This record gives structure tokens, C-alpha cells and sequence, in this order.
């Protein structure tokens, strides 16, 4: 758990993402809790030119190391760790199922007991703004305070967890649900459901 | 035939199904018929990081091995054993097509002749009922009475067969036909299908 | 143009069509014209194990070589051969967008100006027999006769062409057509299409 | 930024190109600004047998190098240079949701705001005209002056930028918007969009 320990297996998370088709595009971000601060990936730099030398430190108060350029979507990284004190690890991407139901603006109800690894019965969709932007980071704050992802409006998913590898296999988990929520909703609208009862069982049985 | 050797086959499965995109946010579990129970594959440990002697014993009490966690699932590989006497091995898993299938509540009609490898004319739907529950290795057992395979309601597949090979072939043709289904359902409702007179010569033929 | 070269190539077109997810559940046979019959792949033995030993010769009254086992379909190799004397390599298959137009019993309409690359205006679609049966090897020599691919209804696809790497090529192509086709129908029926004269045009210049 | 540094990236976005499934049917297309003309991909010649000694010298007449065959598609490469002079790398494909969208003879709306990387809220579909004509390259001309890619209706898509990486970047930026756009569709038309105003505020950003 020393800097480069956690510098190395961001950019494993980078690596294994684009391997299961969630980074279609080299859109995504990884960040971990570090410090006063986290760890983030870089801006302009394509994943596989990365090491670990690029990663780079953003303290608490948004300073980040000189020489670097951090990514362009650190503050709602951030704004994640605030509002979830739990997270370790954030996963960000356009993965192409989540972000065509983000076009849409809905959220993804429980078409699967899977759905209770983001902790309730959907996954939330929160609303559009401008990357970058403190409004962005105020709307991911809000969505992700009973849920450990969110999909974000025309843009893609945040997915957040206590280490990188259940990150990503949480942001993967909901690309699934995505997909399955997107081939059933073609067919018939609306898709059937468990019932609020029984992802109540679930969460317990979890 | 020694554990090992079984052990080994099951690990190459579960790789295999992963390289064939049916093993989605590794979901899968594998079991084969061994001795008085089963050896199947454990809960918690990555599909990459399996070795050999990872695989968890289960008898046919439902004891298992001190020391180790199996699947979560085993009540329903035990359920399969039980119920298809000729079922020498299982494959579970969540693949996307045949998962969105099970969201709808559909059985998978004979739109193609390979819907006679699973032994008849559809491949059913069984009900949901929490996973790990008996009720749900109940709704198990009364689908595979006359069938290899059958979609698990807001969960996924199980497939059965002689030996681990035509397992995993079979669970891959089921998420084939699967897919089959929903692209020409959105298409058109219903989708053609062929008689039981064709099945029925497509049967006596295999 | 030894036997064994042409073995070889055959292998080397079943793993290529593995490569590019047009056999999917293991369902593909090829074939090229040799001597006075011609080389197939085997029933039985997967892809992955097959050695230039495995491929079985059948002559032209239909006697296949002794201690080996042709592939179930050789007779619509056959029936494709003495239809087309042009052609000298098969490509069977059932892939998926291939497979669901012939589901829905479609033929794929001039969509995009590659499909006179199977010399014409359309791919069409051969009605439905029992496979293996001298029915079906009729409707293939039929459709064949002034196309060089076709689907199979409830089946999936032919393509033939002078030598291996060509009629690969084009069951490729058929299979982005039908996807394209798909894909677009989902949309709005009916799909817009290039007019005979615009696929006269093209056919000239190829 | 010899000449053969400039053909081996060509080759090396060919096989990228196939890496990132955008060159299904072995169709692509890809060339360099070089002196007063263009480096271009070779007719014939499968993209893995291509070195360096195929690539085409095409001066500014339209003359080609004496004993090669430059792709068929030659021409609306370069009237790309000729109407972007900011343009230094062109890439043409035929991948699948693109050609979709350019089936359907529509264009892409502001479904997303990385629809801003191709210069205002839209990908352009230009309409169709026969492969090689003047009249083809001719209408690539008008839909690239105020955009740097665009659909061709019944035949695929057609990035510039500055360097290969960065038109490679942008082609496949261009299918994933195009997938996004036919995914939801299917759903729901029309799709909802980001507004000009929005679409304004990411340009300034970006």
C-alpha cells in the first residue's frame, strides 16, 4: 500500500477495462483513495503508454502535483470520496449500454437480483451538466449518497467500491444490467421487475 | 478420472466459457459428478487466480470439504444430479442473451433445429425464487425432467450433460438460439418457428 | 495443390472463421473441389484439433473415404459444386445475423452496394428441408444458381467462391449485411434500398 | 517523418483499425499528407501482408507510382486535403453502426457531447453516389468543410484530423456515437439531445 503499489494496479484497472469492452473510446478515469487526497490518472496520455510515474496526487484542497496534468474529471473523483467515506476506489467510463440508457434519462430498475450490488433496487441516472463543473460534482454527490454507482446523463457511469478489482467488477455488473435493461426494454415497455420485497431479501441474503 | 483430473477440466471450463463472453461479470459456477456428490467450484476466489485444489467437495448429504466455501448455488447442481440421472457435469452462468430471455419470461420456441439439442422443442423458463433457496432447486428439478437446459427467471441459465465438453457446447447454443430469439422479436412477434412434425424428425435424426 | 496444402488451408479457414465470431456453437464445415470430388472437414473432431489427417475425401458418386467421417452436410457441398462450376471452395455456417434473417425468412434486399459482391441485387433466402436430405441439397443448387451465397431458413448460410480465402471473404461480408440489415429494420420497415439500375452500375464496375 | 515512418503508421492503424472491430469485410482505408500528395493504402493486398514497400506515393495530379495500385477510393482521400487543409490523416472504414446510420440516411444528433470532437453537433450524412466518381468526392467535399468526419449514406464513414492516431481516435469515437444513436433509437425517436447552447459550451471548452 505504498504510492507505486496503488499507482500500478490503476493502471491494471485501466488495462482490464479496456479488455472487457468498457472503455470504448479511451474515455474512462481511475482514481484511489490516498492520503488526504487520491491518486488519479492522467490527462492526454493514452492508457497504454501509462506508468506509473504518470499517476498523479490531488490533495484534499483540489492541488495537484506540479508537472502533471491530472484528468479533466478529478472533481466529481473527488466528489465521490466525500460523500462516500466507504469508497476506496472510483471507476468512471463510457461503457456503451450504461450511456445509451444515460441518453435516455432512466434509471435501471431491478429487471435482475444483481442490481443489489449498487445497494437498493435501481441504479440512478443523474441529471446533465457541463463536465468539469461543480454542478456536475453536486449531482453525482446526491446520487451516489444510498448508491455505490450512477449512471451520469449523455455521458457515461461512475462506479465506486472499497478497493479496484470489486470497483470494477461492480462497473462491469452494471454494464450488464444496462445491456439486459436495453435488449428487454426493445421488446416490451415496461420490463417486468422483482418486487421491492424481494431485493429486501436479497440485500439481507448479501 | 482422478479429482485432479476433474478438478482441472473444470478450471478449463470456467477459462473457456470466459473466453466465449458467457461467463459476463463472473457469474458461472461448474460442477461435476464425483464419487457419492459433486466437486464444484468455490465461492469468493477470481476464476483467474483457480487452482486445482480450490475445487470444494460436496457429498451427497450436502457436506462439504472443512476449510473451503463452495458456490453459493450448490443446492441447484445438486438439484440437477438428482433429477437427470445422465448428467455427469453442470454449467451455470449469466449470459446475456439467455438472461434477458429469463427477464421476460419466456421459453425459447424452435426457431432453429439446434433447439433439439436441449431434447425437445423449447428450452423453458423455470420461476423465480431467491438464489440458494430450496424452493428455487424445486423449480430446477421439475424443468429439467425433459430438458438439458433451462433459463432461470431474472437470473440466468443452467445446462447439463454427459460430460463437461457438451455442457459447455450446449450452454453456448443456448445463448446462441437465445440471441436468435431477441433479434427477430424485435423485429416481429411472434417469430416463425418450426412444427413439432420437423422437430420431432430432427429428434429421431440426432 | 497438394492434398496436403489444401488440408491445411481448410483447417486455417475454420480457425479464421472462429477468429471472426462467424462460427459460433461450432457449426461450420467447409470444403474445396478436388480431383473428381472434393476435400471436407470431418463430423465429430473440434476445430482445435483437427490435422490435415482428419479431412475426409468424398468422390463424385458420394462414396467417402473409408475410416473417417465426412461432415453431416457434405450433399449441399456436392449439390454447390455441380450448380456452380465456377466454384471451388464452401463455407457453411450459422452465424448469428445470417441465421436470424433466415428466421424471419427474409431475403436481404441492396441495402449497401457490397451485396453484388454475391452477383446481384440480393442474397436470398432457400425455404426449409431437414438437413441432410436430398430436398435440401435441391433448394441450395436453386438458389445458387445465379448467386454465390444464400441463407438456409431456420438454418443459416452458404457462400462459394473460386478459392478459400474469397469464399471466406464473402460469407464475411454476408454476415455485416445481414447485421446492417438487421440492425436498420428494427428501425423502419421498410429499409431504404439502391435501385437495379445504381446495382447495375456497381456490378459493371466490379 | 521519412516516408517509411509514415507508411509503417498507416499499417499500424490497419491493424489497429481491426483491433477495434471498425474494419469488418477487411473494407478500410487509410492515408497521410506527404509532399505535395498522399501516402495511401494499396487495392488488393490483405492488411496483413502489408509492409512498407505497398504503400502508394499519389502526387497532386492524381498521378500514381509506376507499378502499384492505390486503393480504389483514392479519390475522395483526396479531396479531403483539398477542402481540409488542417487535415494531415484520413481513415475510411465501413463499420457496422456508421453504415447503419448511413443506411437510414440520417444524420447524428448531439445524442452526446463528445459529438463535438467532429466540430459542431452533428455527424453529417453525405449522400450517396458511386464508389470512385467525381461526383462521390464531390459531395465528401461540402459535408467535410465544416466537419471532420462524415457518414456516406449506403457505403460507411470518413475521418480527418491531424495525425493518424487522432483520425483513428475520432473514427471509432464516431462508431461508438453511432451505436449509441441506433441502440436508442430502437427505443425511443426522437432521441433526446444536448441543446445548441450546451453544444456551444463544450466547444469553448474543448
Amino acid at each position: 500500500m505504498e504510492r507505486n503499489k496503488l499507482a500500478r494496479q490503476i493502471i491494471d484497472t485501466c488495462l482490464e477495462m479496456t479488455r472487457l469492452g468498457l472503455n470504448q473510446g479511451t474515455a474512462g478515469n481511475v482514481s484511489v483513495r490516498y492520503q488526504d487526497g487520491m491518486l488519479i490518472t492522467p490527462t492526454g496520455i493514452p492508457y497504454e503508454k501509462l506508468t506509473e510515474s504518470h499517476i498523479v496526487f490531488i490533495d484534499g484542497n483540489g492541488k495537484h502535483e506540479e508537472g502533471k496534468l491530472p484528468s479533466s474529471q478529478w472533481r466529481f473523483h473527488m466528489a465521490a470520496y466525500q460523500s462516500r467515506p466507504d469508497a476506496n476506489a472510483v471507476v468512471h467510463n463510457h461503457a456503451v449500454h450504461c450511456t445509451a440508457v444515460s441518453i435516455l434519462n432512466r434509471s435501471i430498475p431491478a429487471i435482475h437480483f444483481m442490481i443489489a450490488a449498487a445497494g437498493g433496487n435501481s441504479i440512478p441516472c443523474a441529471p446533465y451538466a457541463t463536465f468539469g463543473t461543480r454542478e456536475l460534482s453536486e449531482h453525482v454527490a446526491l446520487a451516489l449518497k444510498n448508491r455505490k454507482a450512477t449512471l451520469l446523463q449523455h455521458h457515461g457511469l461512475i462506479a465506486c467500491e472499497v478497493n479496484l478489482e470489486k470497483a470494477l467488477w461492480l462497473a462491469h455488473e452494471v454494464e450488464v444490467l444496462a445491456q439486459l435493461y436495453l435488449t428487454t426494454l426493445a421488446i416490451t415497455d415496461p420490463v417486468p421487475v422483482l418486487s421491492d420485497e424481494e431485493i429486501a431479501v436479497v440485500l439481507e441474503k448479501f
